[PDB]
């Protein structure tokens, strides 16, 4: 039974999502003292954000290695997102936190999807240590194909498996999970709640207004976070002070995912 | 088949007396030096003052003997990691496709010995043409909680890895000597090799040579690449 939080600072938070290799110091830094205030035993994973998607959209990294332009372009993600997580760690270090950057692009593979970690010693002597081991979104070597992208979020699903966190905290740079877009629709309220009947609910598209089912997959990314036990939250990293009393434990407005799957 | 393996030391890529001091120029230069030579190289690196200074100031060499050398583990392990960072943007910039692979984040280490478990990684990274870079790190350690591994014990592993076809050491010296050269001006020359002569010497056999180049005299490094015979020191015939 620990007593951990595992934590996800998304790349839309910690970067300027419209301008690449853009980091908010400034957000990072409050972030990580209201984790320190927190008093909080966590676990730190952060996104790539425009440390990654900027050239992996370019290139097409997601789709693998198809020609070998892609090779010097894969390599200067790699550069970037590594840099990015200097700069996450820097926070961690000035706020009495030890913790180390563990880029999955040079310790782990891929296979069909996922992100295979047959070696978890590392992590788990670091984790002994009271070194946090941090690791972020990265391009990662795949097996049937050249590289494969990892996000953020299935970072989180090794390290959950891996230890078992008590409560899971997904921050991000809106208050919640909507039944659409609010940067596009305002019509969309806020979802509070996030359960298996909502998730099966969620594949119902009448006037088939969500294709590609954005809604459903946001819902599933949280559930598979969730046991009989534990919860899953999904905060706003942009308003002040509401991470810090998410982890103390009280009542925030957030998005919060239970019954696991 | 014709890989060579490449350690930019600590000494020339750092100013070893100035803690966090990248010498950027000397870098870039050494990477146009290695693009130039038009062959397939592995480059490894030293930490130099990202890492000694700190090091030698908590007694990390020891292990963990005190819970105030956690944060400075972390802060060497950050500081080799955002010195690598600088290393890897001046091969990218010479077209040189490298990524950052810190071993105390990948491997583990017992008995002075680092322990490489799972070989797919690295090695998918070479296969694809981006060049996996380790360096000088502290690394979790199976009986001392964590300990210091340096730029040659990866070089090490590495040569048993990939097999390459030559080693070569960059340094700030002109080779090896019977003395200390910055304390030691009288001290002579040593060509070939047939303490640190046997780390040298166990890393050749048959016609793989080792050889130990100085990176600060300009357009040495490149002339070795190319097989002309430079001022160095080098190491023949194996073990
Ligand atoms: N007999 C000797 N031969 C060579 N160097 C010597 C000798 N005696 C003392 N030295 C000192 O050792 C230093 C060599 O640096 P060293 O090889 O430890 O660093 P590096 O290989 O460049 O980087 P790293 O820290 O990654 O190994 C020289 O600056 C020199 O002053
Ligand atoms: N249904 C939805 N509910 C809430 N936010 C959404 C939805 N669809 C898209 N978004 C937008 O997606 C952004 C998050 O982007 P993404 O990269 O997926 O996650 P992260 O915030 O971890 O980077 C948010 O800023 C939000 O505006
Ligand atoms: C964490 C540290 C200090 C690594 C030093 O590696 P080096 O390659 O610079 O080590 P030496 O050979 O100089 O001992
Ligand atoms: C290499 C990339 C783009 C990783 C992106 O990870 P994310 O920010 O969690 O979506």
């Amino acid at each position: 039974g620990s007593h951990m939080i595992l934590i996800k600072l998304g790349g839309s938070v910690i970067t300027d999502k419209s301008e690449y290799h853009k980091f908010n110091k400034e957000t990072v830094s409050r972030l990580a003292d209201e984790i320190r205030r927190s008093g909080q035993d966590v676990m730190v994973v952060h996104g790539a954000g425009s440390f990654g998607h900027v050239i992996a959209k370019k290139y097409a990294i997601q789709d693998g290695h198809v020609d070998d332009g892609q090779i010097p372009a894969a390599a200067r993600i790699m550069c970037d997102t590594r840099e990015l997580s200097s700069m996450v760690v820097e926070e961690l270090l000035a706020q009495g936190i030890p913790a180390v950057s563990v880029a999955p692009g040079s310790c782990f593979v891929m296979e069909d999807g996922k992100l295979i970690v047959d070696n978890e010693e590392p992590i788990r002597r670091l984790a002994d240590l009271g070194i946090m081991p941090v690791m972020f979104g990265d391009v990662v070597p795949d097996r049937k194909k050249g590289f494969a992208i990892v996000s953020g979020d299935q970072c989180m699903e090794v390290l959950c498996r891996m230890f078992d966190p008590e409560k899971v905290v997904f921050v991000s740079d809106i208050d919640g999970l909507y039944t659409a877009d609010p940067k596009t629709d305002k019509k969309a309220r806020l979802i509070g709640e996030v359960t298996r009947k909502k998730l099966d609910e969620a594949l119902t598209d009448i006037t088939v207004a969500d294709v590609t089912g954005g809604v459903h997959s946001k819902m599933e990314a949280m559930l598979r976070m969730t046991d009989r036990n534990r919860r899953c939250y999904l905060v706003n990293g942009n308003a002040p002070n509401r991470l810090y009393s998410l982890l103390k434990g009280e009542t925030v407005t957030c998005t919060v995912a239970k019954g696991g799957m």
